[PDB]
């Protein structure tokens, strides 16, 4: 009946393709937990159409899922990506509403959560992760009431007015309502999730604002209880700390200023590629201070590290188009030959690399439109252990509640946006200074081992 | 100082262009109070560059706003037009951010308000009305605490996560606060107000739901309250009851079937052109119906009536590009010559025309994304006192949460809206009039005389 | 070796699919030849992967070319309609350069050539049709040497500026100089042909202008000479005009006038949906006339019949989209319910149904932007033996060269096509008698049956 | 009545804004004509509304024309830019036709005539130039019948199925039928003209092919004779060659090479923007050798010099958004930071920064869709005293009828161009230098003072 009294399901396994662990990522959050755990994952490896024969990691049993690239485009590229994502996200983008899309999308659901019974014993201990994955909880409790069940949503929960467009929103609820503990990165999105209980569904619910890892809201559903909580998540920030440390980083960084043309400002973007994240926004800010003469052309560079997402979905392709029609404007406007003021790369960096690019970086630009979190602004706090730099942040991210001592930014006021470029790009040694201490004493004190802590200490308080 | 002590403010001054007073609206609902009253009205006479000389109505003052072009382009057409109104829809269409547009609707709205003072007597009640008005009771109140202020918003309050992009949310937020009494459609705008009240100005407010027309919210703004309420518009009933009972309307009717090439089922659409009124959805869901042969094409039309709406804004322009082309394919896939299955309209029908079409339909069509209320769906159950026809009403209009025994759908489940349309055309006659009389015992219980009564005494009881 | 001693070539077998031969067409006119002859016809069938065994008709023996779907996209929907057609039509659309879809061009000419060679009898006359075949020609000639070959354009042969663009001019080139006739409509595409085989391939060639069926070109291939005419297509005008006297014809076209609202004038466009057939420009004359207040909209109506065409290519899917917009467009501002002015299917017509409106319509809009002959024009000549009526008709088409009592336009003058409606719809009685029998007495005289024998006689004298 | 024997007539005065002569151009080929003749030079002086007094520039006087701001929207950016340009261009771009963009081209035209016959002594010479000012040659000759009047097209003149389109075709022919001297840069321009002089006209001309600077072609107009030219321009050969040798260029060739990270190969284009200039293509060609790996990366860099042209004008504005994505692509997968694969630049380079780059650049990328001539690839085999680089030039650029030596290739042909450009970066450098001695020796042989000689020469011969 499966041996693993720890189960961790999400869309993908914790791999890279034959294969090798993932690096960091919850993976290596949870190592200390499945020392003292029997303790499996549950996810698709990442190839279509293969065996669900359990793999063994000695520290880990891997459960592949059997999908098919048709399975992929229909309930992850379609539903996954192209109903929900866009929808969860304030609908940046419009959603698409397709019912062959749905069925898929439960059909796969129904599949991880047979995989995830096969793997659970008795009494297991089971973590659902993300938005891909919202209808297990209620399948899994169904199959297997004996199962103590977790779901974490990474993204936000968006404001009733809009999930309520979801044709099958009341599915969608549902689902997440056979979790015991149902969490989100922010108090907004539990209370949201309380809100859709009442009017939606129709539950009887706690009415109190939702705290951070406290103050817990609760659904009734019939003989149990619901618990919705606000977790949220961080990195390994003494890893990465120490990590940006290395001699060989700290020269590398140096290297890229040289490769540059020893500009006195290096600005950063660093972003999977998303409508989300607002890169447009940075781009538009950077060329129209450039025209107003507020940014020296001569010496000052943006550098925008774009990692390749999604190619399959048409908005995706689309705003790739914009952003790079923006990056070409720019050059031929206010570059030289031999001296672009933006570097633009689509591509995978090194994780060494990239980490030299933050400590690298005078002005790191997180600006999404909408963001769960975002872990590059958490990432670029704990590389800044020489306490330089200036992180300029969105609002509109779950980091924004954490990272308070940020230049905080509204990216759809643009007049402030560019305001607060010019303000990070020419602070004082001691203003930058003050604000990354306190800035890296949050990230350092709350790490992803404190989030997946307390996310799991409320799971286990639901017994 | 003015000697009114009953005083309506709004963009527009209720007459038509010499000039004679508009028909029925708000200035009808409040005839028999203007007969106990010293009344005013202040608005926009709808010409550039005009005289502010009050005007005397006998039964009213007029107090002309003067706007130029340029104004009215800035303030109306671009941060009324083009910032708020998509923005408080649920985003439909991406909101313009424009510091230029928003300085303008600023100093707008204090030559509302000083026009307002102008004409008010000390003590006088002020009602101001809708979305372009937002400012005036802030500015009102500074120039004039004697006053007692009402606000009532005719279009939907949305969810915080959207309202929070307006660059210039905590001045609109402390503007819509400058009112002793801000009043929504319903409970759902009175509650993201008060949430909004909470987390953007820090304000102590009550925590309970809204009611309707009772359970008031407040909102604690130092030394005073605001009253916070629900209070659902709703049209003259009995009136447009009384008037489509005139033998020449049902003679009409009768003749508008013939002049259709006597169909056995007419669905008909009326609506100002906008993109908030899921036009564009009623006709694709017609056209799959067609292809799908679940609508017979030989002995059903559908009329649609669209009023012409904001065509300086552009996205108005290409939403009837939208919908004009799907006219022109429907007919060329599934009409004869002589014989369209759709016939639409682009202009303003006079008032016994449309109640003629209101009762010609045997399926009403109303279906927005998003709407505040929706008046046409009213209109159309007052009309019915033949126990008649159908009403298909989206969920998304504040209409659906009075007008529960119409045919509800989610118009982003077009499956289902074709599903509803199908059992809409082919009900039961006894089913049918079941509905329709369930519908006009709401809508003639619950007319405008009503709202208007309900929302003055609540405005009253702030003394 | 095939005992076929005349063999006609073309891209489609003329049957109509079991299957039927086609009406009218080529094949028709072909008829008494066939009496005379052992005759073949070597084409695709229209069915994808099918035999290549003959089929015997009595008066014909059908040659199937088997095609498959990707075949069909490639070397049809590919290259034909969307590298050679546009660029042949003056780039009114952009053509796309693609060597894929050259390559199966290659292929399935060489495949029809072989299915010639099958076919025909030594010392054989053949005769190839059409812009998909021009590679046959000379791949014909290499295989069998004994052949007589013709070929004929019914597109119109582009400037030399516009086909040097193609990768495979010189290819194409070759291909038609392959044959020991070639013809086009009009001198104007045997004289850019002449001039295009000095330029590009380098040839001797007769220098003098090319007459109408008269007056050839030659071109200087080696040891023998290829003859250029101009042989302009028409109809069988005596049977149409015959079929256009029946009584059922005419009362039907009566009963479309009054399945009008009797209208005082009808106005009818009718053509293979076309880019090239500039249905866009008579809507935008017509709305513009309608706007002016300079035709009636309560007494005329537009009638346009399209008939679908090239659904696979996206050029056709856009053109569509714009027409249909434009008829939503005008009928929504001056029609009424009840009553369109313009009047638009998006089908195969009947042909009794199509000639009974070609009897209805009192003015015929014939507005290519560039079309070979246009049979159309021609068609609704014949059509009038009442010499009621009034043919607008492009210059840009072959038909202006022999229908210069019709009212001419350039389409691209909207101005004077906006004239030239209004003069047409408001002609006297005699004007109108004038022009028709003019253009009857040259239509009734130059039939298909004399463009057949003038290219047949021209093809018999190259030996 | 004006003491100017020998009269130029131009868009533009030749000067720069106070103000000082234009270096370089026609301006200067004409100065030793000027030492012999009384000189004037009419244009407009590129301010809005200005006087028309004479400016003595000593070996000029400059008649400025008055133009608005006005004038120049619909004479110049609409009816010259908009209409004629994208027409005699192959419509690569759809051509506008606007009755208030000819009207005033018209009055324009007739401005510059009566400017001209103001300056023009009795029996002068005139030498009217270019597209914007076809109507001039006629109106001058009803003025002023005493004046010999020479007119050339600095741009293509198209064939007569496009030139057709115009609905003012008549009028514009008519217009350069005024000049006792009609020149092209090509025979073929001069071919269509005769061909259009028949066809339109009906008037009488010569038959025979047209020569270069010799075998001229003729227009009988009734009483005189039309004498038609072939005269391809050129640079001071001689002047950019002493140019490129200057130290300081070489030294400022090597700085670029260091600048651009010291490539192996530089490819280079160089272009004022315009969508006629086949940037896209030379891009696109770019992008695909460096994703088929057959472009190192790593050693070879293009520079793509754009010089800001008719902003005003929506086409050139989509063309530039169209290119400037292309380069952000590129770089974005082929680049690295502080390295680019393609440098940009939207902006004017001064003349010796230009040069420096003509004599750095490998590879010189001339590959427009459609151009007159193209001074760029003169330009550059001009600079190339060294004999080093290589010219890659599109057969559709009347350069390429003089510059056979260079790497020719046909721009729509992608797979051609592709290996055009593999094999121009890989030639031998004696290879290389075989080709640029011969191109050369035709630059260096036939100038611009070669051009302007024969021109008036044949002019002269007209009296
Ligand atoms: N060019 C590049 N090269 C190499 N690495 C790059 C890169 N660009 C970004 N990365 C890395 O990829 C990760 C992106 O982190 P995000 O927070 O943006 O996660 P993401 O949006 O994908 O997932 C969701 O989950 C996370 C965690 O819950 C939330 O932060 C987020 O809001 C939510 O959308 C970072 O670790 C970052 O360093
Ligand atoms: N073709 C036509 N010809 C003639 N008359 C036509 C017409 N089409 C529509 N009308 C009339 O115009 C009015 C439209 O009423 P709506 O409820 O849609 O108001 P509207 O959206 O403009 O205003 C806002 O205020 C009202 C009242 O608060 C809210 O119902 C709404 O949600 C909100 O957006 C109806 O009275 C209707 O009969
Ligand atoms: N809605 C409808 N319903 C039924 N029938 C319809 C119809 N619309 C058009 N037709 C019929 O289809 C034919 C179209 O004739 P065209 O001249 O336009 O041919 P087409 O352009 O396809 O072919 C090419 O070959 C012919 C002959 O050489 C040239 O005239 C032409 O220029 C060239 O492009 C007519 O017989 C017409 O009556
Ligand atoms: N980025 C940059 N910075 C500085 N200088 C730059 C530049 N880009 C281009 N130039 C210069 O501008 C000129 C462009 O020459 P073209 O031949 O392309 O002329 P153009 O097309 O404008 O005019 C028309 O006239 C000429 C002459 O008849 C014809 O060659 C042409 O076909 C026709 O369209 C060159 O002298 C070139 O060196």
């Amino acid at each position: 009946s499966g041996d693993s009294d720890f189960v961790v399901v999400a869309n993908r396994l914790p791999i890279d393709l034959s294969w090798k662990r993932s690096p960091g990522g919850l993976v290596t959050a949870l190592e200390p937990l499945l020392r003292r755990r029997r303790g499996a994952w549950i996810g698709w490896p990442g190839i279509p159409d293969s065996d669900e024969d359990p793999i063994v990691d000695g520290d880990l049993v891997l459960y592949p899922v059997r999908l098919s690239a048709d399975d992929v485009a229909q309930y992850y590229e379609g539903f996954s990506n192209a109903t929900l994502w866009p929808l969860y996200h304030d609908v940046i983008v419009k959603p698409i509403y397709n019912r062959q899309w749905w069925e898929r999308y439960v059909e796969v659901n129904r599949r991880f959560a047979e995989a995830t019974s096969r793997a659970a014993a008795r009494g297991a201990t089971v973590w659902v992760q993300d938005y891909q994955l919202q209808l297990v909880p209620k399948m899994l409790r169904e199959l297997r009431p004996d199962l103590t069940i977790g779901f974490f949503l990474h993204i936000p929960f968006p404001p009733v007015e809009l999930f309520m467009q979801l044709p099958w929103r009341t599915e969608i609820t549902d689902g997440l309502l056979g979790a015991d503990l149902v969490g989100f990165h922010l108090p907004g999105g539990a209370q949201n999730f309380l809100f859709l209980a009442r009017r939606l569904v129709g539950a009887n619910t706690s009415r109190a604002s939702v705290g951070v890892r406290s103050k817990f809201g609760e659904v009734q559903i019939g003989s149990r209880t619901v618990k919705v909580g606000a977790f949220p998540i961080s990195i390994d920030s003494a890893d990465l700390d120490r990590q940006a440390r290395q001699r060989s980083i700290r020269q590398r960084a140096r290297q890229i200023r040289a490769e540059l043309g020893n500009p006195r400002r290096i600005l950063l973007g660093v972003d999977r590629l998303d409508y989300t994240k607002g890169i447009d926004v940075r781009l538009q800010a950077f060329a129209e201070l450039l025209a107003e003469g507020r940014v020296n052309r001569e010496d000052t560079v943006f550098v925008q590290l774009a990692t390749p997402s999604r190619e399959r979905v048409e908005a995706y392709r689309l705003l790739r188009d914009d952003i790079e029609r923006q990056v070409g404007h720019i050059n031929g406007e206010y570059g030289e030959v031999g001296h672009p003021v933006v570097h633009y790369l689509h591509r995978p960096v090194p994780r060494e690399e990239l980490i030299a690019f933050f400590v690298a970086a005078d002005v790191m630009l997180v600006t999404p439109l909408r963001d769960g979190m975002n872990l590059v602004a958490k990432e670029y706090v704990a590389c800044r252990s020489d306490l330089g730099g200036a992180l300029v942040l969105s609002e509109f991210t779950g980091a924004a509640a954490e990272l308070g001592q940020a230049y905080l930014v509204n990216p759809h006021n643009l007049d402030h946006v560019k305001d607060t470029m010019v303000a990070a790009l020419n602070q004082t040694p001691e203003e930058g200074r003050r604000r990354m201490r306190a800035l890296r004493r949050q990230v350092l004190a709350h790490d992803v081992d404190l989030w997946a802590r307390s996310f799991l200490d409320a799971l286990a308080s639901t017994r």
